[PDB]
């Protein structure tokens, strides 16, 4: 659907199941919103976060929480968490997949956008 | 000096230049109170961020300002900036690079750690 | 299936379409015999290459004509392809995604591999 | 220097340390031969490769041992080895500088091209 997030695991070459994942949008008073949140599943990925009429024109940002990830398979790893932030839906509704590949001391994240 | 920051633009084969970046550190209260700045140079570096000094233990955002970087270029980026952020721990490494990898609708960011 | 190869193109945000993609398997004689070939769809996949009866044991190189498809949009690009090499199935059948993500002057690749 | 390869170890936040590398020019037949070899430094880089005389027009691979480095490390890796293959370009910029980022189930390289 219209935003989904995918994460995957470069040490096991899997994905990256339990990952905690939280959506803000930005407000007219600049603030960070909380939008929505979620889990990654067995697949790595989440799902179901908004429908395209909740998910407006806006700037937002995806935190994807990577260290308590690392955490729980004992490795200290050097971030806090990924966040990824961009502008949504500026030209009209578009699907967006926010990917992010992750080892301990470094991560990619990609988008991958499309139009319905 | 026990901060340095690299960009390299992934579409160009290049260092990243003129890059703005901002450095952030956690207050108390858990908002950003600005820290550093500077832009990248000619080789994509960025030095001269802090000292040993005042680079004490705590938890710190750098902002690389990409969709600046992008929209000179004249090529339509996905992100508003990449964020990095990492908690500094004297037990270790006294020597962080942070290294970030551009392309317009991807980037990957990694952490160099060293003792001297 | 039990090999599967994903492109996308960091640039757009988008699948690499069209992308031409020849698997060789390493031979008892050292020679890298053709295995099976193929171009990845609309959605930047390439499916249906092998089976898992005919997917052995075997040292694997995927070679993706990443230089064909940047030089079809207009880019001469740093790579002439991008040669992803593997032992596959040595301890017994697993499912390999093959992803590479591109850029004119940067190509990053992954494996999932998972137990069927 | 018109050739150096430089190498990151995504794991442990380092300068990938000891990584053996050949590099191949192609020749008239089609076969890859050997033209220059060494391992990383302390500082993950390998310099004095080649030469500017030397290093003429044409393609080149440059094949990093990366199964070897993991296994050195005790961690179980995918691939067999990262290669690079590329064209070298009189017309442009004369400093080739091979980047490799690697995670046992993923690299990236990319490659930086100036002209000092
Ligand atoms: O090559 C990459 O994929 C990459 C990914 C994330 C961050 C940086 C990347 N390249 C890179 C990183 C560093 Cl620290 C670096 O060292 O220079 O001081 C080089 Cl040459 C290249
Ligand atoms: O291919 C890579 O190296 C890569 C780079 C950045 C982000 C993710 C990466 N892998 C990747 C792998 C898979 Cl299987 C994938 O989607 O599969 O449905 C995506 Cl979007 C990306």
């Amino acid at each position: 659907c219209p935003l989904m997030v995918k994460v995957l695991d470069a040490v096991r070459g899997s994905p990256a199941i339990n990952v905690a994942v939280h959506v803000f949008r930005k407000a007219a008073d600049d603030t960070w919103e909380p939008f929505a949140s979620g889990k990654t599943s067995e697949s790595g990925e989440l799902h179901g976060l908004t429908t395209e009429e909740e998910f407006v024109e806006g700037i937002y940002k995806v935190e994807i929480d990577t260290k308590s990830y690392w955490k729980a398979l004992g490795i200290s790893p050097f971030h806090e968490h990924a966040e990824v932030v961009f502008t949504a839906n500026d030209s009209g509704p578009r699907r967006y997949t926010i990917a992010a590949l992750l080892s301990p001391y470094s991560y990619s994240t990609t988008a991958v956008v499309t139009n319905p």
